[PDB]
């Protein structure tokens, strides 16, 4: 992943084809409550990792804020556009 | 996916670049007990679609069962091999 928009490329290509092995069918399926939850614990992750952890530990919660932040974006039918208007 | 090892090789990928979406990483860091789980609550959902459900949603559960045992190979460090010699 080179820029946010890979990572958003490629999940909406996972929403598509619907891999087996794909989180983000299985979250798409299971409805925005869900994500509204899983996207708060990891804002809670980030701030215990920020701090108190490493510098690697902070990347990956926040990789994961990140990626969860995408996967609501595409439950809602956000595009990145939508989103990159308002910085 | 064309054959089983399409898949196989895909969650071998999945494994080594360890990307956000993969729930292959998320299940391979979390130890064989935990996949043995759910590979038995996947073949009770094979049973219960089997006896009672469409072929489509019997399909489902079964990619799924072929998901899960993919997994738990990687996880004990299998390969198609290991398995297909035995057929």
């Amino acid at each position: 992943v080179k820029t946010f928009e890979d990572l958003f490329a490629e999940l909406g290509d996972r929403a598509r084809t619907r891999p087996a092995d794909s989180t983000t069918v299985a979250a798409l399926d299971g409805g925005v409550h869900a994500l509204g939850k899983k996207l708060l614990e990891e804002a809670g992750e980030v701030w215990l990792a920020a701090e108190h952890e490493s510098n690697d530990a902070l990347a990956e919660e926040i990789s994961q804020l990140l990626y969860w932040t995408q996967v609501l974006m595409i439950s809602r039918g956000l595009s990145l556009d939508d989103v990159y208007r308002k910085l």
